[PDB]
Formats: structure tokens, sequence, C-alpha cells
DNA sequence: AGAGAACAACAACAAG
DNA sequence: CTTGTTGTTGTTCTCTGGTTCACGC
DNA sequence: GCGTGAA
DNA sequence: AGAGAACAACAACAAG
DNA sequence: CTTGTTGTTGTTCTCTGGTTCACGC
DNA sequence: GCGTGAA
């Protein structure tokens, strides 16, 4: 219990052997603080206590190749250890998933990422189920579903009908999940609204393109070292990319005109109306709050799609003081919010918002279909749970919640609020927490590809498909089922 | 002494805690076998022997930030520990160096790499002295020499006149070392001969460009996964790059015509004369033997520039059976070997070859200037060594070697041959081993940039200039002065 | 978001 | 009072959102 | 059969 | 070269 | 005789050779 | 002052 501190003469020698490990093997300084590094060092001081200080270390230490098969061993092992805890959440309707496609930068295999999301004990599960390569077959809808089912067979899940899937609107991905529950990713929808609305407001082409050519010049002339914050290029495939460039120019506006004046290249910025650049940054600033919100899988997120849409309608509210080109942008944004974003929502987005206890809003058109939807889903929950055996009814329990009153406090945690209410609401708070675990976007699959890319590197390029599948899952397992 | 082996019940648990470290912290499997990792694990079993198994590990383990200053501490420390062993080799004329310029792919600083090379105990030293950034100043000759002197001041070397420098023919780098000994890198020279000779033989444009467009199609059509060895693009900035592409096509020729026929794109290869592709690969095959030779710093290399030039003259010897376009290539290659490569050699290249004991060759035009050169260099060695005090003369000892007879055996190691001859030849074998430690090219600086790039990565991009300088040197130190 | 890294800028502490 | 060594705070820089399927006229 | 939409 | 990685293909060995 | 676990051999894939100075007419 | 050579 009472852990002993070593002598300072023995502790300075420990920061000397650690520094020499990072230097010789070319590891990052932060390696000395990994959760698995510490847990491993604790084991090796045990071996010194039992066997003494004269142990054959090379014989004790494993080889990298036997490490490579152990994580493939353990991957098979842990997929069975939870092959039961997983199959329960799918049965009980309370499981959702996100899938998407990615291709790696070296070998160029196309990949199918699958994540899983369900509620446990006041906390959310965020599992990487698998990253299976398509083996260079065409990314047709049939092959995708073929590789989707194959990932779920790893845990003895063969149904897939009770799992709510969240994807982008890729024509081939969309068709794969035509036979089950598919929710449109709201980060791609919000991105479509921005892309189209700027296509449709070409009055703003000249200021944006003018800014784009300043970034292009600072990179070609190797001048970003003079900025305390560098200027960012506009990459269309990145969300809110125009805002990132514009802000990088504003937040460095003073030092940019000076550097430009210095190089006699002052004509590249004098025709740029700074005021409109500032107006677009204030407008798109709230879009970044919504984007970072929609990408949350550690807390409920689907319930905020509808109120975020209202906040977009509020930002682009017509204003008598807008200039002509900004007035037109706000006009096109509220349009595409209607025909691009609202057009591709579902009762899952409204019902998730219903279960946000500040429930005063959609009292109008929606509580009809929401009650019709909520009652049906509490019905299948009983149907399933009665097979688990081998006054205050749901339509009442529905309206009993519909009269609760709670204030928007900054500490309010709706997910905690339903655990602390599972008593009075037994069967509805189960439907609610089934709804509140669905991600509002496919960002969990995006992050899986980022993690994948951290493994398939320049020097680790020979790593195999199943070795990445194994490392990603185990790393996700040791996060969701360890401390 | 007799190191104990642990129980198998305690050894399986060690490959389980190692596998979990690699998984959780996302480290490569090969991390379990680093020289510094093993030396570190040996220390941690000692702490378990002394203090027992209940040690506070988090308090014992250092932070990454205190690791970052320790390697900067140790870097200052070890540059003083050898600030003496280094300054001796420079004094005794037996030190050479290679310098070049590089810029990193993220922050884009220009860098000056400096390596050091001298003889010790039958083995060669290959030191990374420093990678100092120019801080975005212009890479003028004055700033380079300014940063060169600054790297040598780190070890209290202020002379630099006794150090033989080996660089490429960059106009600015060349001018920096106008005041000291500069030897032309022979890898850049050989590369100039190839580049020019192919510019001057445009009859071969159509086969090469035809091959280039097959690689371009296999990459665009994502077809390299069908090849057991992939096709390589021609990058002009890589040495023998045309040979690498051509061979990648030949070694996969059968499977390439089949894949092309399959895609109905068979017209991209039918006009390609395979025989001339094969002739160019056989010719350039020996160039790759010379290139990989010239890049050696663990064994003597400057002494092989002259006999490699002969082997190039021999490969491109006129042959009555050559076709017209190959006959012209060999004609232009032997030309540029004369006006590009031989044009930029020095008596260091001839004298280094002289000290290869199979010394029958240059008996003609060169032993005059070589004797004149060797006698002067043995003279400054005595001048220096007499200040170290606070029959069989050199001109005889020169000719005594000039009558030795030795056979080219495959095990022959000339560097070992001069240690085992320092007795009969005391003062000449010192000049010889001073000559035999000079690198034939600047590849040591190239490799320093490769190592640098292994540190300045995508996620380690915030690492500082002096932190890379420190890590590179210490890693080089622990290789040249440890076991 | 939610991952991996590094470090400038301070704040606490010790030795002197 | 100084320096000289450690520890924590908070900013900056990375990456995934991608490159061809499905459909309708 | 070919242009269009969304990645 | 001379660095960093991974793994297919076998070879040795053990358990059964 | 089978499998099932470990260890070694040898191949394949990375990167640096680079992006602007110096000079002469 | 501008094209050329070598990175
Ligand atoms: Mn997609
Ligand atoms: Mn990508
Ligand atoms: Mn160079
Ligand atoms: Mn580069
Ligand atoms: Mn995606
Ligand atoms: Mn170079």
């Amino acid at each position: 219990r009472e852990l002993k501190t070593v002598s300072a003469d023995c502790k300075k020698e420990a920061i000397e052997k650690c520094a020499q490990w990072v230097v010789r093997d070319c590891r990052p300084f932060s390696a000395v603080s990994g959760s698995g590094f510490i847990d491993m060092i604790k084991f090796f001081i045990k071996v010194g206590a039992e066997y003494g200080e004269h142990v054959n270390v090379e014989e004790l230490l494993p080889s990298p190749i036997t490490l490579s098969r152990k994580v493939t061993s353990d991957a098979k092992e842990k997929k069975a250890l939870i092959s039961r805890e997983i199959k329960s959440a799918v049965e009980k309707d309370g499981a959702s998933a996100t899938i998407d496609l990615w291709t790696d930068n070296y070998i160029k295999r196309n990949f199918l990422g699958v994540t899983l999301h369900y509620h446990e004990n006041n906390e959310l599960r965020d599992l990487i189920l698998g990253l299976k390569s398509l083996d260079f077959e065409r990314s047709t809808a049939e092959n995708i579903y073929k590789k989707l089912k194959a990932i779920f067979s790893q845990f003895n899940v063969e149904d897939l009908s009770s799992i709510k899937f969240v994807t982008d609107r890729g024509a081939n991905v969309v068709k794969s999940l035509a036979n089950n529950i598919r929710i449109n990713c709201s980060s791609h929808l919000l991105s479509n609204v921005l892309e189209n609305s700027f296509e449709e407001t070409p009055e703003l082409n000249m200021p944006i393109l003018a800014c784009k050519n300043i970034v292009k010049y600072f990179k070609k002339a190797n001048l970003q070292h003079r900025l305390r914050s560098s200027l960012k290029s506009e990459c269309p495939t990145r969300w809110n990319s125009t805002y990132t460039m514009l802000r990088s120019i504003l937040d460095n506006w003073e030092s940019v005109i000076q550097i430009l004046s210095e190089a006699g290249e002052t004509q590249r910025i004098v025709h740029i109306n700074k005021s409109i650049i500032q107006t677009m940054v204030n407008i798109l600033d709230g879009f970044e709050r919504i984007f970072k919100e929609l990408q949350t899988c550690s807390s409920p997120s689907l319930c905020f799609v509808v109120p975020s849409i209202l906040k977009v309608k509020e930002i682009c509210s017509p204003d008598v003081g807008d200039v002509a080109d900004i007035a037109k942008l706000k006009v096109n944004i509220i349009k595409n919010v209607r025909i691009i974003w609202e057009e591709n929502l579902s009762i899952w987005h409204y019902t998730a918002f219903f279960f946000y206890p500040p429930a005063l809003h959609m009292q109008q058109e929606k509580v009809a279909q929401i009650k019709e939807f909520c009652l049906s889903k509490m019905e299948d929950l009983e149907l399933i749970n009665r097979m688990s055996s081998f006054p205050v009814s749901p339509s009442d329990e529905f309206e009993f919640y519909r009269k609760e009153i709670v204030i928007l406090s900054e500490d309010f945690k709706v997910m905690e609020w339903w655990n602390l209410n599972s008593k009075k609401y037994p069967k509805l708070s189960k439907l609610a927490l089934s709804l509140l675990s669905i991600p509002a976007s496919s960002a969990a699959s995006e992050r899986t590809f980022s993690l994948a890319g951290n493994i398939i590197t320049e020097k680790r390029n020979r790593i195999g498909q199943q070795t990445v599948d194994s490392l990603l899952f185990l790393n996700s397992f040791y996060k969701n089922f360890c401390k």
C-alpha cells in the first residue's frame, strides 16, 4: 500500500537510463508517460524483487515477431470476452454504429471502418469494431455490406436490424444500408450547406480568392516563420476550411500587411475589403461550435442537431445593416439549411431532442409523430425482454415526462438525468438512453482512420491489414474496459 | 554472472505486459528490442531487487519535459567529454568532414549538416557533429561558413585548416570552403555523368518515356497490388533513378504485359523495344555497385574512386555488336566520365588509391606528384608531433612500400593491413590511414538528413532546432563510444 | 471531437 | 537576496473528414 | 448512354 | 550505405 | 504420427540525396 | 543584367 520513494541517488539514475532509451532508439519524449509503459515498468520491478537483480533479460524479453502474434492472439481473445456484452446491447435495441470508407496513403487499400455506440453505467461506449480492407474489389454496395456483416460475425452478431447506422450520403454506402436503419451524418450535411451556399454567392469569390493567394504567396516565399500563428490554406475536403483560412489571415492581419509592404508586394491585399472578411469570420465562428459539438461520442450528441439548426437560422437572420453580398449569403444559407439539412433529418433527430428535458419547444407539429414513434419503440423493448425469461403505462409514462420542468443550467447532464430517473420512468428512460447514445455524425469512423494512419506510417508501411485491425481494436478495448 | 532464467509462468506474463504497451501507447513491435530499451529494463529490475516490489513508479519515472532537458544537458556534457578526443584528430591532420544543406518538410528551415571521420583502433569513426539551422537567412557562402565555424566551436575547434572537407558542387557550399581543403563528392559527379549522358542521347527518350508512362498508369489505376514487386517512378533527384524504374519494369515484365492486355491497354507497351530496356539495365547495374560503394563510411572508400572510374570506362567500352542508340550512349558516357568526373578529381583520389597495396597501376604519370604529395604530408606530421613535447627516412620508406607485393584476396582489408604494418612503416602508415578515412562522397550528410527526418515527423512537428541537434549527436555518440 | 507530441511561459522549490 | 532545478498551464502544430459509385432522363 | 450528385 | 519496420517462408521444438 | 508454439532468414518497403545561390559575358 | 550551371 504505502509505496516507497526511491533515493535521489537512485532516481537521478532513472532519468539517465530513460533519456538514453529515447535517444538511442529514437522514441518520443512522451513515451516515458504512456499508460502501458507505466503498467509495464511496474511489472519489471516485481521480477527484480522475486528473482533478484541478476536475471537474463534478453531471454526474458519477447521478440517483436512474438509480440505481433500475441496482439493477434489477444485480439481473437478479447473479441470473445465481450462477444457476449456486445450481443446484449444489439438485442436490447440500444446499439448504434457508424461506417465509412477510407484508403491508406501507401498501399492504397480501400477500408471499411465500423464503430459501435451504446450506454452502460452513466457513461458511453465508443468501440472500434474493425477496419477491414476490401482487398481492392470495387466499393460497390454489395461488397460493403458483405464486409459489414463479416465484421459483425466476429462477435456472433448476425442480425444487424436493431442497430441504427449513421453514415454520410455516399451513393454506394447509402445503398448498402438500404435494408436497415440509416441516419444522415449531420457534419456532412452542414458541410454541404456551406459548400453550396458559397457556390451560390459568387459575389464573395474575389475576397476569398484574394485571401487564398496570400496564403499561396506566404508558402512559396517561405514567410510563415515570421507569423506567430501561421496562415492556413483552404482545403475543400476539410470542414469549415474557408473559416480556418480567413481567421488565420485576420488573427495575423497587422503582421501580414507589414510583411507584404516589406516585400513590395502590397497590391495583393489593398483591394481586399477587410470588413467583409471580418463579417464572414463572425458568421462562420458559430458554425465551428456546431461542428465540434456534432463530433462528440463521449456525451449525447444526436439530440442537438435540431437546436443547432435553429442557431444557424438565427445567425443568418436577415439584418437591415448587412451589405449586399452578406445579405445574399445569409439568404442562401437559410435556404440550403432547409433543402439540404432539414430535408435529410428523421424522427430520430426530433425524438432525441424530445428527450432533452427542456422540452418546451416542438410542442407543435412533432409530438404527434414522436408519441407515435416513442410508443412503438417502448413496445419492442417489452417484446424482447419477455423472451428474456428462459396504471403507469407507456402512453401515460410518456405524458408524465411531458409535464416535467427543468432549467437550462450549465452543469446539466441529460444522460446522468435519465439514470437518476430510471425509477419513476422505468420503460421510457430505457428508450431515451437508447436514443441518446446515437452519434450525430460519422466522426467516430473519421477518427478511426486518423488512428489507422498513425499506425500505417512511412517506416511501418509493411504492416498488414489484420495487424492494423487488431491494434486498433485492442487499443479501443483497453480504453472502454480498463482503468 | 550466471544469469537466472525466469519461470515460464512469469515469462508468459512478460510478453503480455509488453504486448499491451505496444497496443495502448501505439509503439512499433520493434520497440521491444531497442538497445536502450533493454539497457533500461535491466536497471528497473535492480530497483525491484533493492527496494522491493512496492515502489512508487510515477514518482520514480521522469516527465517527458525533464527528459527533454536531460538530453540537452547530456548533449552539452558529451560534447565536452570528447571535446578533447576530437581536437586531437584535427591537430594530427587525420580528420575529415562532410557538409551539405537540407530543409525540413514542415517548418522549412534550411539546415547545415556536419559529420566527422577519423581512424581509431582498426575501426572508423562516423560522428554527427551537428545540424544547425540557418534561421531562414539566405544560404549565402558567408552564412554557411559562419554556421560551420559555430558547430566546430562547440568542441573548441577553431582552426579548420587541417580538416579535409567533402561536399557537392553547390555554388554557395563550394565558395564557403574556398579557404580550406574541399574534395568533390563522387556520388554527385557520377550522377552528373548519367544525367548529362542521357540528355545527350535523346534517341533513348522514347523507350524511357514509354516506361515512365506505364508506371504512371499503374499508379493511377491502382494496379501495383497485383505485382509481387512494385514498379518504381523515375525521380530525377534520386541517384540511378532511371535504372530503378527500368529494372522494376523488367523484373515484372511478364505480369505487366498480362495486366495491360487485361485492361485492353496493350498499346502502351507493344512499341517498347524490350531488348534495349534490358541493355540499359545491364549497363546501369554496375553503376549501382559503384554508388553503394561510394556511400560507405564504415570502411575505406576514397581509395576506390579511381578504379571505379576504370570500371565505368570498361562497361561502356565500344562493342561491335551494340545497336546504334546504345553505341552512342557508351560514347557519351566515356566522354562525360572524362570531362565531368575525371575533371573534378584531386591528388587525394590518386594518393588514396596508391595506398591500396595492389599498387601496380598508376606507376606512370602519377607517382611523381604522389611522392611529391606524400613526402610533404609526412613532413607536417613530424612538425606537429615535435611540438607534442611540452636510415629509414620517409623518401626511403615511401619507396620501400612501393615494392610490396600483395594479392587481391576477397578477405583483404587494407585498413587492417596498415595497423598490422605500423611497425615497419611508422610515419607513412600514419599518412596512409589519414588518407583512408576520408569519405568518397557526402553521403554521411545525406544520411544525417534521413535521421533528422525520422525525428521531425507529423506528430513531433513542434520539436525544436536544438532538440534535433541534441538527439542526433547523442545517438551518434552512443554508437561510436559504447557497446 | 479525440487522438499524438513539444515547448514557451510561468510557479514552486531548493541551494547558496 | 540570488541562481538552478523541477512541475504544471496552456498554446501550437498534426490527422480523419477524398478521389468513384448509383441513378435517372 | 451519359451527365449529375456526393464523396 | 545506413538507418527504421514488418512479415512470409521456413526450421527447431514441444506436446499429444 | 500429428498439431501448436517459438526462432531465425531473407525480402520488401521507407528516407537523404532538392527547389537558389555564384559567376561571367 | 541576364542567362547559365549545380543543387
Ligand atoms: Mn464517405
Ligand atoms: Mn487521405
Ligand atoms: Mn547539396
Ligand atoms: Mn526533402
Ligand atoms: Mn470518411
Ligand atoms: Mn544533400
